[PDB]
């Protein structure tokens, strides 16, 4: 279960270098250099990197030190041979965004935010990236007179409008994805689901610059079920990218390495990616706990890869079975994917075999076949056959 | 606190009706005559009633049952003045619709789905109801194999175009209303939350004939904010219902009578509901506990709609006390309605104030006086002032 | 992955004989008589039943009708070798029971519910029970005013006092354990997790006679850890019987099959299990889904020992790798084990290497190793070693 | 509703004093000095104040510091007549008790936690302090395997029979209050609930100097509800201390203030307090959001106090209606307080109204009026009445 750069996997600079603060306690673990992170990555078998613009140039760099940060980044990106196909801007540390970034009550800040996202536009156009991500998490509200949402939503469109407009006139060839969250830091954010935010994206002046970043355990602190988000999504056509870990349930967000939290929804979700033929990057936006020393670090990135890949191929064992594709027969999948009335609405209305001579009872009491279906799943699952 | 027919309050008849059967006891009270509940619920001040088919006709009944039933009914509603501003279909009861009704795997339950619904939609525009919701609450899943949900959004999608195809052949004066919920009584259910059921009608053919009826419980199932999501559908110009009642966090889902549950969200709700202009039915959809009998059921549904005006007062008070209008300057929510940007996008490229010159510390020193402002409507709330 | 008797494995009837009644939907399946049950589950290498009084009699029986069912059932275990390892009281279906049983403000209410458990303690000594089991269901709320949880607590704790009154005196050789649940059907229940019921016991007459039943699905409706849970459980000596299934999260209490749901908690259960000696029945209390015909019930109920059988056998792989010890050691495990001051307080105080020249920062970056131990125990799961 | 002293109001130094350092962003204000915290409490009508050791004294201090530190806080209580009621020990913050310390997997940090634990109790009676709070914040796990419960219980215990031994030999007229919280920063914590660590107290070798901390938010992010904890903690007679804060539901730890999150909960909450006599501090746990100035701190500050003393008129105003207490008998409150069987066990058997001859449909057709109950309760806390 080896890792090749030819499996797309992507980890931000901002995972693996994650000190250990949280809420409770000091960071455990030192701060890595860009570099050291990009040069251990590869030869864990990474495909390539991702950044917010703090994550690279430290916030309040001269335009002088800007040009040696990048300069030093893009000699290691050219030693290893990673790509970045992703960057995103950070609109949520610095006490100026407390409020928001594009939706801060204070204009002025709004306009600020604009221009800084703006600025690193140009670098991840510079560095080879195709997605542009936007991860709104300062936008939102403690309480329900700080935010009037309607206005705040106005407020979100020219944002993502003027942005668009950017990237139109400077010939850019880079896409936007909306990054959903639920809540924390702010007791509740904006556009809080998958489906928020492809609601969201319809209202946008040029719909097809813009689709999701769904984060697995971002849709668990709802309690959903990220395959139906990401089918949905994948319905769309709106799956430009996709951030991959572990959460256990409705709680404050967790970044497990991937494959921790729930093992099912994990599998489910590489069946689809995989079914649907996804050619974007796998991305592992991810903690190591703070427990881990550094060689703690590197396991649980490793691990990240490690376990897509067994699921792959347990999913792929699971599809190719013969026993597995009768039973989906049984279950009447393939009826399913056919169409409820091609013969048309008047054909319909003049069907007496669709109600005045539909037998219900006997229709009822066809079983669906689904726990055997199910129990053959988790057998392939747990290499029981 | 009195209610008159002019404040638009309907109830459904399943809701004072409920006889008391949850999934671990029988029933606690008699059936009620649909006559004998519009009766009353006209004593009690209410503007209306709403139905599915099997509320009001029995299943199975014969033509010549059906048109009795229908006299009944339409006898009482001329007795007493009350209107039918919505209906909807029972897709979930019947065994039938054990896998769903516009999903189900089977395409002969899919087709019969169709029919059942077309024939009430002659019956809800004959009684004149301008709106009529859809819930499925059948269509989803326990276990991932069972239900491919790309093939399950194309039979969704087929099912409401053929929908508004016919209601468009028969020049109809009737909208649609989709009602999300993320799951109960199936494992997960498809459009679980506002957001997704309005990505969804972006999808369809004539999408200007659907729109969202959102529920207060379910919205809250999921840990969502439930005005915010309201707040959204509002912006997309899709709110064409509501069902108002009361939910008390993750769980089953309770229907309590509306004001309990999250006591603050209620008062969020109807400040925005009042403040947008929504000039449609104040529906609820609850269930009385099965410890009452049926004085206690009418008294549940008086406390609906006494707290829903208790709660416009108090808010209504809120927003025109001068010391909340002020408090509302000091956070700024009037630079959060004034356009970011209408200068343009180049003015603000060349605008040196939006970020060479521009005073991160001191716009990050300024506070928002939230907390402040929402111990106003705390006290507002609570009668203190 | 053959259950055997020896295994322990049980059901009760109300299991696979659940029509599929929910609170959206009617029947989907015709009822199972007992003797059919206790049949089939032995065929399916089940060791034996249990059931509710209400299960096996039916309500209002008179006692010539009572000694036929009884008589009957009799049969069927002697034909199979089936054992009846524990019983309990439905004190929940029938209305009078909507406030509670040993808990209802009704005090006639009270007294029948104790009379009707104490009768069928009775039947449970005569077909051998060791374990009687309770599940107040019933005893909770809706609102806050409607029940004073002192007062009721002390209902509670009289009735368990009586309980244990009467099987001390009749000379049973029975004990009693109490099954929590966080809420439904009622809006909150009393004693909601397992370590609120273990706290109660402790404040009965003879404590002795009373441990806990707790279920997989309930903690989890919680977001608690379930393996924590019996672990403190096994640690204060009162796990008495265990119930097993699957829970997908915060929601209704969906009774999946064991090994559905959580499935990394289910493995972390059945090594604890395991490890610990645990020597009761491996209950499944749970519901073959309403979708199912007959043979999907006991395709259902063969995948829960399965499924048990299959996470035995890599727990056992699991503990049983020299690597899988090596990393223990690894991370402290050995130490954890130790105690931290066996030489006693003044030892302690008297010790300066325990403070004045403890080295702090030396001790804080020692990695934990948490993350390649649990790597380890994610590819024994899988089977990819 | 102006607090004053008698009151009992009482604030943590870490409260009013949170910089607003979160998971995703820096400080958004400065540091404040202990005295100024309590000079400026006492202004506001508190009672006192509460600490950890680190908060008073920063971690590394040499014992000259430490004294200086010790004398101006004591100098700043002098001065304005603050108590301090309660302290507790940081074993979160610092990067050594990453894995936890009381069970730290390492021994010789858990010999360290001990050795800085006593110290700080030697300091808290010095100050006054009648309760000394245990918050085990980093005792738990990520991941199954790091941890062993059974031997985590058993190191707990030793410390906690460690604690007490050193306060009796000392003479010390102090009592421990264990604080329970269900997950963060761990993924799930030791002893989570309310329950869970009641449970655990009656282990311990002298149970009479062990009691329970509760915290609002704490028992709201599992889902439960906290006036039924709180009253099975009072119940038990371990209500020693409690925390006062406010939580939207199940996410992470909100820390809002008081009376905001789940109004009704907070005034059933306080209706308990009052009506059971707790003579305990009222104490806040609370983070002021770090979206405001420390004009919004003190705002926030002042909104707990305010929003206690409101709440408990309106419970004392709804105790105190007659046409309440009319209500609750007709609800059978009265009947729920008394005896079931103080008749006896033989009497309750010998009573053939008790089951024989008992009329459970005439029982069961008793509607139990809680409806109408409720809504007494909502008209009195919005002073509708
Ligand atoms: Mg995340
Ligand atoms: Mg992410
Ligand atoms: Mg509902
Ligand atoms: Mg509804
Ligand atoms: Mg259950
Ligand atoms: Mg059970
Ligand atoms: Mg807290
Ligand atoms: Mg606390």
């Amino acid at each position: 279960y080896q890792p090749t750069p030819e499996d797309r996997f992507t980890f931000g600079l901002w995972t693996v270098g994650w000190q250990g603060r949280d809420p409770f306690g000091d960071a455990t673990r030192r701060a890595l250099d860009p570099v050291e992170s990009v040069r251990r990555l590869a030869e864990l078998g990474a495909h390539g990197v991702t950044f917010h613009d703090d994550d690279l140039i430290p916030f309040g760099s001269s335009d002088s030190e800007r040009e040696e940060h990048v300069k030093r980044f893009r000699q290691a990106l050219d030693d290893t041979g990673m790509k970045v196909p992703m960057a995103t801007t950070n609109l949520f540390t610095h006490p100026v965004f407390k409020d928001g970034g594009f939706t801060a009550n204070d204009r002025d800040v709004r306009r600020y935010a604009l221009r800084k996202t703006i600025r690193n536009i140009d670098l991840a156009v510079e560095l080879g990236a195709e997605t542009y991500v936007a991860w709104g998490g300062r936008e939102g509200a403690e309480s329900g007179g700080a935010k009037d949402v309607r206005d705040a939503l106005d407020r979100m469109k020219e944002a993502f409008d003027l942005l668009g407009e950017y990237v139109t006139s400077q010939g850019y060839d880079i896409r936007f994805a909306i990054e959903p969250k639920p809540n924390e830091p702010r007791g509740d954010i904006l556009l809080p689901t998958v489906g928020h935010a492809l609601a969201f994206i319809e209202r946008l002046e040029r719909p097809e610059l813009y689709g999701v970043n769904p984060e697995v355990g971002h849709e668990q602190m709802a309690g959903l079920n990220f395959p139906h988000g990401i089918a949905q999504a994948l319905w769309a056509g709106k799956l430009f990218h996709i951030d991959l870990n572990g959460q256990n349930g409705i709680k404050y967000d967790q970044d497990l390495r991937f494959g921790a939290g729930d093992l099912r929804a994990a599998f489910w979700l590489v069946d689809l990616l995989e079914s649907a033929g996804y050619s974007g990057p796998r991305h592992f936006d991810f903690k190591p706990p703070r427990t881990e020393d550094f060689d703690g670090v590197w396991a649980s990135a490793a691990g990240c890869m490690r376990n897509y890949l067994i699921l792959k191929e347990r999913a792929a064992a699971f599809r190719a079975d013969p026993e597995v594709q009768e039973a989906l027969r049984a279950s009447r999948l393939d009826e399913l994917a056919r169409p409820t009335a091609a013969d048309g609405l008047q054909a319909l209305l003049d069907d007496r075999s669709a109600f005045e001579e539909f037998d219900v009872d006997a229709a009822a009491a066809r079983g669906m076949a689904f726990e055997r279906l199910d129990q053959l799943a988790m057998d392939h699952l747990l290499g029981a056959r």
